RNA sequence: GGGGCGCACCACCGGCCCGCCUCGCGACCCUCCGGGGGGCAGGUGGAGUUGGAGCGCGCGCGAUGGCACCCGAAAGAUGGUGAACUAUGCCUGGGCAGGGCGAAGCCAGGGGAAACUCUGGUGGAGGCCCGCCGCGGUCCUGACGUGCAAAUCGGUCGUCCGACCUGGGCAUAGGGGCGAAAGACUAAUCGAACCAUCUAGUAGCUGGUUCCCUCCGAAGUUUCCCUCAGGAUAGCUGGCGCUCGCCGAUCAAGCAGUUUUAUCCGGUAAAGCCAAUGACUAGAGGCACCUAUUCUCAAACUUUAAAUGGGUAAGAGGCCCGGCUCGCUGGCGCUGGAGCCGGGCGUGGAAUGCGACGCGCCUAGUGGGCCAUUUUUGGUAAGCAGAACUGGUGCUGCGGGAUGAACCGAACGCCGGGUUAAGGCGCCCGAUGCCGACGCUCAUCAGACCCCAUAAAAGGUG
RNA sequence: GACGCAAACGAACCCGGAGAUGCCGGCGGGUGCCCCGGGAAAGAGUUCUCUUUUCUUUGUGAAGGGCAGGGCGCCCUGGAACGGGUUCGCCCCGAGAGAGGGGCCCGCGCCCUGGAAAGCGCCGCGCUGCGGCGUCCGGUGAGCUCUCGUCGGCCCUUGAAAAUCCGGGGGAGAAGGUGUAAAUCUCGCGCCGGGCCGUACCCAUAUCCGCAGCAGGUCUCCAAGGUGAACAGCCUCUGGCGUGUUGGAACAAGGCAGAGUAAGGGAAGUCGGCAAGUCAGAUCCGUAACUUCGGGAUAAGGAUUGGCUCUAAGGGCU
RNA sequence: GCAGCCAGCUUAGAACUGUCGCGGACCAGGGGAAUCCGACUGUUUAAUUAAAACAAAGCAUCGCGAAGGCCCUCGGCGGGUGUUGACGCGAUGUGAUUUCUGCCCAGUGCUCUGAAUGUCAAAGUGAAGAAAUUCAACGAAGCGCGGGUAAACGGCGGUCUUAAGGUAGCCAAAUGCCUCGUCAUCUAAUUAGUGACGCGCAUGAAUGGAUGAACGAGAUUCCCACUGUCCCUACCUGCUAUCUAGCGAAACCACAGCCAAGGGAACGGGCUUGGCAGAAUCAGCGGGGAAAGAAGACCCUGUUGAGCUUGACUCUAGUCUGGCCCUGUGAAGCCUCACUUACCCGGUGAGGCGGGUUCUGGCGUCAAGCGCCCCGCGGGGCGCGACCCGCCCCGGGGACAGCGUCAGGUGGGGAGUUUGACUGGGGCGGUACACCUGUCAAACGGUAACGCAGGUGUCCUAAGGCGAGCUCAGGGGGGACAGAAACCUCCCGUAGAGCAGAAGGGCAAAAGCUCGCUUGAUCUUGAUUUUCAGUAUGAGUACGGACCGCGAAAGCGGGGCCUCACGAUCCUUCCGGCUUUUGGGGUUUUAAGCGGGAGGUGUCAGAAAAGUUACCACAGGGAUAACUGGCUUGUGGCGGCCAAGCGUUCAUAGCGACGUCGCUUUUUGAUCCUUCGAUGUCGGCUCUUCCUAUCAUUGUGAAGCAGAAUUCACCAAGCGUUGGAUUGUUCACCCACUAACAGGGAACGUGAGCUGGGUUUAGACCGUCGUGAGACAGGUUAGUUUUACCCUACUGAUGUGAGCCGUUGUUGCAAUAGUAAUCCCGCUCAGUACGAGAGGAACCGCGGGUUCAGACAUUUGGUUCGUGCGCUUGGCUGAGGAGCCACUGGCGCGAAGCCACCAUCUGC
């Protein structure tokens, strides 16, 4: 057979992002003396929309305090901020909606959103709009704060982890149902080339392990083992269970 | 007319050498620690030996490895070149009459006790409608179909603000790309592009394989083979000889797809079942059976038993006699037996024919056969399928059967004369143009000769 | 006050602007074109009859100055309910309307410099270039384009970067000591320079690609009069052209096309209403089953349509 | 409060008016009632499939928190997703909305455990041994075991029964073979359509079920309207064809070109026997040249491929896991926790590490200030402001990730290859593939077929060897229980029993039975028979040499009474040998070798081996299938003979049982002779001729013929044999009509004649089947039908006896060839014959018609580019007038021509 289309996407030549009109990468303001001290004062400039994302970014303004500059951050816009409020980001950084500060100056069940998942690596987790995470526990004896992932999933990260407090803007997108594929077609048209997925049963046994035989049955268990081979990993790869549950 | 030395070669019997096996095991001069010998004999294995024949060169042919007689694949591999077509994506540009339905929003006026409703207008939303350009390409299965065109033309038709159309610049490259998925597209090439090379790839498979005359002349069968379109192998074929015989007296041997004589072999035809095994019909007698009869049968039944056929023997390699040898055999060195040696006796002791189809070596082709009389299996039968003997044919023309592969006659250098075969002799068309013999036969579908080109049961006061 | 003056020092560094923002709809301003009236001038066409007629020509570059016109969430005064202003739609208003008076931007429109000397039109003379006259005055528009605006609509779509240029913040610095100096973004003026490469032509029913002068393919710009809703079809002007690699003569069969026509019947043809026939535009009426209430729908089914002569209504301006 | 002036363009109404004509040209939806499928728009096989296929929104599942999921790369912990972060990315299924989505976790697959008993690599560990080595313990992942999971692949039965037994629904469906199901409806008639019925060959619930507005160049049925689709064709125009001037190819070609029969490679053009046969040509035409185009694409074969798939064979990338390696340090009880410096990751312009500014959408830029010091009031430096020290920039991991290297698992993701043969084509079946008996087999031997009837891959320590004794099968007479069969006994008993087995042979003091002694079923050499090449192996025979058994002995026995019961090289294994080598010697292990067994190749002289291809390719094959033709005629069709019987009686008016003889090639087979470098394949349409086995008509005979009607038979193919519904249909069935609605042939006539509906490429759907790719001899939908100008034949059109007193013309003759008419009705006969009636003819005569033939245009109708006349739309020449343009502008009428059973005439 042929090399089938999931394979194909990790060559990049036709699947790679369309990155063209986005306005950069969002993430939070590196740190540094300012935010393991204190904390630094920003002005919102302007909540901007990103191609290819659900969520707003805000164009927050700080000034550098080692040279006269006013530095642009590009932030994950958190619903309920505007445009003339002032961001603070730091360690003592009051408790309000759109402020950076630690985890573990964060009392258990505050709602955060562009979460670190490592001190350091300017935000990772809950990006997407709507979505957040919730501080659980702490524990000053090892500096490590339990946290609740969007996916329900509890991680243990570290206490040094910033978050901006809140929810992303832009929640509810999924809520609504889209009616026209054109609709569609201009939603993945800013983010990648993957919108029209051919189904592996109606391809041929050449371009899929699904395809062939007078109907379109998959023939085989659509569950796929994790040790698959590229190639062959098509279906539910590792499926624990299967079923309308 | 007798004797003899006997070449080469062949048959047989020995001797010896090496391997192996069995038997015999012993005292002894080579033991000098260790050890080497000890007629050993009887068998058997060996590409040995018993008075070398090879080596080199050349020539011819055969079977091989090589491009291997020539031309031919579908492929496989290595390296490379293409996204000017097209597929998708990216960037920057360009483009899409006039109408139709007419949504939110808004205005004003009616109805109502209120909740609120009703009407008109405004408004101009939509992968909305008609439709031009554009982009597509439904039907006519129209035109065309060596065309205008290696996909075009006409009318008709789909869509025509959207998942729209489109330029340029970019990106993805061959087991890779790309694919709203048709195995589609990737430069007229796609179920794996193109170019060059490996490569003159291999082919048990088609095709072709070049001057003459002369001579000889097949096989389609055996066994084996992942064989059954091919090979190996035997047979059939040719060539090369050679050993002789005739010369030197059918001298005689020897031989034979043939008889004769003698001697065996067989279980088919026929026959038989009142004989066995099995099948089967009918009465009859006796105290369903039992006995004597009876009808009808066998390929896997048979007492019996041919024709044709198979083997063997028809002499000097015989016959007769004597002596000798033996470890085998044993009442009996003659009891067997066999071997060795010598002597005696042609009236070569059936017919016919023939030089020995003698002894080798090398060897091509073939290994699809087909047909006829007879025999014979399966089948309703077949110009069917499968066998047996022989001939034919393939390979073969000629006379005849009009015609023809195979029937009939007869096989062939180039001719003249003669005469025939099979078949014919009204005319075509050589030959009855006989005063041919006797009879049969009338058909309003007559009849007219192997194979052979169809005719039956049943009928006629012809 | 918005902001204006020919200029009107100023670095490092910082801030911001322009470059630099999609598609669609409505409306408005301006050109171009088209149209109407001059009983307007200059030639020309017709003049059998009629036609104060028909046709053609009646113009001004860049840049600069001035002024219309358009735009402005720009300013000042002031204060709004009996709310008012206002658009086709909307929208706007004590975060300040209306009104009054200003300011700014765009002004591709008009006037002027250019600049009538040139260009067109007409007439005249000369020859084998010189002169004359004219180049005028208005009307408009559901008109068509282009353009500048404005207000919206649409996106789970937000519709580029950079070179370059500019403003501000900054006040580090520079300048002279009584008339000048430093400094000058003064289209105030003068002086000098601007190299290299492309540039013809075809651009398609004969200059490209398809082997060709191939009915194929190949990205754009400009675009008139009449009919009409129309960038439809049909006709005409400007421009182009000889009918698309040949002529002549016949008009048989059989073809291809004209989607030619055909009495009576009307799908009996045929696998099958294949084919083309019917219907068709517009106006006025009338529109079911079903439905996701959106539709179905131009459902279906009707009537009307010419020409001519009138009536009525729908405006603007002083 | 308007008067004056200016400015258009629409709308409504009315009169009048022409031939009731007017969106006059042009432009420009036929409509309705239903079914199926897909929701829609969109997309798709450039060059045969625009679709029901793809996509789609919606729905659902799966994976994944970044040291990650998915994927790329030869490789860098490089790259894509990712300028991303679960409202995300990645992998699948289903396919809008509505309505639901049942049951099954046994199987397969995925996944989760590890109170995990097994299986279990490398390394490490222990023991034995001179050591190589052997043995043992230990023993990861994975497997196994256990749980979960079906919107995972899939499945969802006849008291039996499993894993669940098809639930809601739906249906003779795009799915139902039987089948053209049954009923209803739709029509005169319906294999169609629709609605029902459902044990449904073989429906069914996200392999989604059911429904469904709107939509569709989708499939289907009906109705109205409409029409040349047809009845039934005709006329006109343009461009051609045609002729001409100029110009000027190609395909194709053994030679060629009249037929009938014959035979032949079984369908000649040439050959045979006949018919016969006259230059040179034109326009047509499509019968033939088994016409051309193309080394059949179907089929088979080849030890030729390729695409693709799996539970094929053998590997592999990746991935999982273990050991070693970078890999060090500290502590505690191999393991755990710590250490940082290896290594790794993240951040940053490496900007503050360790220890001692929240009151606003301002502003913040190289230090003010102070202290100290140096230049000649101008100038400069330094320090504090801005604390000191420090060894690693700051975080997060950490000797774990990860790299390297072996080891185990997984691995159709990928690679390579295979996937027997025989065979009345292949496939399926079977084994005729290695063997044995009887027969075939034709009296030596041998002798074939997918001939016949069978057997074999074993069995036996005796069922081998030997000796002795005994006699069997069966029948009869008898004899307590005891009988048709228990046991005793007598007589008869050629074997008719038994001998392991198939069958044949052989066997009576044996070869059978019984008994007691045994291991000749042992060790060896060669010869030899059978199969045979006269090779091997297997299976046999006769000996010789050993050592034995049994018997008193002669003797018998080296397996089975005989004919069957079996296996090369290589390799492994075992046994045997004072006997070899282990090589520079010696010793000892090991290894090798020699001799003999065993381990096995059943395709049995012995490869290691699953499919599919309708996407297919190549070399070939008429050695071999699917047509026609040929042979044959079982079968099909048709006709006889005999005469039991039927016919009230009466065999034979008409029939014909049991039997039997034929014919025919319009059935189907059998065969495989022709054709695979191609003979275009079903049906219909069209058109011609032929056969008779005669439906009708003409002339007859017969009757269980009164008439009428009908039946049987004869001469006889002259003439006719229809219009429709359904189905692609030949074949059926029905509706009507009719004198009758007879059956056939001609390559199962006829595709360069047509039409493609069907079959029979590639698209796609359903059902069943398969794990799958795919298959269906099941259904369904869409799917390029190319060329003639050559030679004949035929159709017409020129011309033709090259020699002559012939040339030329008129009127004619005529061989030969073609040939043509046909059937019906009405009146009359006649309500008559006939008959009891009911009913009910015929000849002559008369008047018409059907089908056909040949004409013809007076009439009617059609056509009209005589572009003849009128009218008229848009435009154009200023207008009138007169005209033109729009490939014939349109409309009405229309001459002449041509033309219609749509008018007319004639047919012996
Ligand atoms: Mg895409
Ligand atoms: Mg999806
Ligand atoms: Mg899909
Ligand atoms: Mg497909
Ligand atoms: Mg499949
Ligand atoms: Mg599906
Ligand atoms: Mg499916
Ligand atoms: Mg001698
Ligand atoms: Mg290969
Ligand atoms: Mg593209
Ligand atoms: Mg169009
Ligand atoms: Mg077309
Ligand atoms: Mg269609
Ligand atoms: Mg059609
Ligand atoms: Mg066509
Ligand atoms: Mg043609
Ligand atoms: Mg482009
Ligand atoms: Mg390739
Ligand atoms: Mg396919
Ligand atoms: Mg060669
Ligand atoms: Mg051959
Ligand atoms: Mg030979
Ligand atoms: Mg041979
Ligand atoms: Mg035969
Ligand atoms: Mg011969
Ligand atoms: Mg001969
Ligand atoms: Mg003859
Ligand atoms: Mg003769
Ligand atoms: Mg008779
Ligand atoms: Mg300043
Ligand atoms: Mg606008
Ligand atoms: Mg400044
Ligand atoms: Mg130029
Ligand atoms: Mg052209
Ligand atoms: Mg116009
Ligand atoms: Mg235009
Ligand atoms: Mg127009
Ligand atoms: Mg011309
Ligand atoms: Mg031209
Ligand atoms: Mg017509
Ligand atoms: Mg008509
Ligand atoms: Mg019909
Ligand atoms: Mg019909
Ligand atoms: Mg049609
Ligand atoms: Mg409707
Ligand atoms: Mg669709
Ligand atoms: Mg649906
Ligand atoms: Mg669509
Ligand atoms: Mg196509
Ligand atoms: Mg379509
Ligand atoms: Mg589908
Ligand atoms: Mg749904
Ligand atoms: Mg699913
Ligand atoms: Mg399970
Ligand atoms: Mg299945
Ligand atoms: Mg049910
Ligand atoms: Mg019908
Ligand atoms: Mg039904
Ligand atoms: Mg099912
Ligand atoms: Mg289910
Ligand atoms: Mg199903
Ligand atoms: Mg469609
Ligand atoms: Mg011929
Ligand atoms: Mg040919
Ligand atoms: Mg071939
Ligand atoms: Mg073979
Ligand atoms: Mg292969
Ligand atoms: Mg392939
Ligand atoms: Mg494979
Ligand atoms: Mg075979
Ligand atoms: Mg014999
Ligand atoms: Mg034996
Ligand atoms: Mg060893
Ligand atoms: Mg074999
Ligand atoms: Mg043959
Ligand atoms: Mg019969
Ligand atoms: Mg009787
Ligand atoms: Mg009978
Ligand atoms: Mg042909
Ligand atoms: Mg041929
Ligand atoms: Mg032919
Ligand atoms: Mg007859
Ligand atoms: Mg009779
Ligand atoms: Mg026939
Ligand atoms: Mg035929
Ligand atoms: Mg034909
Ligand atoms: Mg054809
Ligand atoms: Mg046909
Ligand atoms: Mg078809
Ligand atoms: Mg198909
Ligand atoms: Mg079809
Ligand atoms: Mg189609
Ligand atoms: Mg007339
Ligand atoms: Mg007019
Ligand atoms: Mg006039
Ligand atoms: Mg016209
Ligand atoms: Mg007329």
């Amino acid at each position: 057979g042929r090399v089938i289309r999931g394979q194909r996407k990790g060559a990049g030549s036709v699947f790679k992002a369309h990155v063209k009109h986005r306005k950069g990468a969002a993430k939070l303001r590196h740190i540094d003396f300012a935010e393991r001290h204190g904390y630094i004062k920003g002005i919102v400039k302007d909540i901007i929309h990103d191609p290819g994302r659900g969520a707003p970014l805000a164009k927050v303004m700080f000034r550098d305090p080692y040279r006269f500059k006013k530095r642009t951050e590009l932030f994950i816009a958190a619903e309920g901020i505007h445009t003339g409020q002032f961001i603070y980001c730091g360690k003592k950084a009051q408790l309000n909606i759109g402020n950076v500060l630690p985890v573990g100056t964060m009392p258990e069940g505050t709602i955060v959103c562009c979460l670190e998942e490592k001190p350091g690596d300017r935000g990772k987790l809950a990006r997407a709009s709507g979505n957040y995470a919730t501080v659980i526990s702490h524990n000053p004896e090892t500096k490590k704060s339990r946290v609740k992932l969007p996916s329900g999933s509890k991680k243990v990260i570290s206490s040094a982890n910033r978050a901006v407090v809140g929810v992303v803007a832009g929640g509810g997108r999924i809520d609504k149902p889209i009616l026209k594929a054109g609709r569609a077609y201009h939603k993945y048209k800013a983010k990648r080339n993957c919108w029209p997925r051919v189904r592996g049963v109606a391809m041929n046994p050449v371009e899929h392990p699904f395809g062939g035989g007078n109907h379109q049955h998959i023939g085989k268990p659509s569950t796929i083992r994790r040790d698959a081979p590229a190639g062959r990993k098509v279906g539910l790869i590792a499926a624990r269970r299967t079923g309308r549950l």
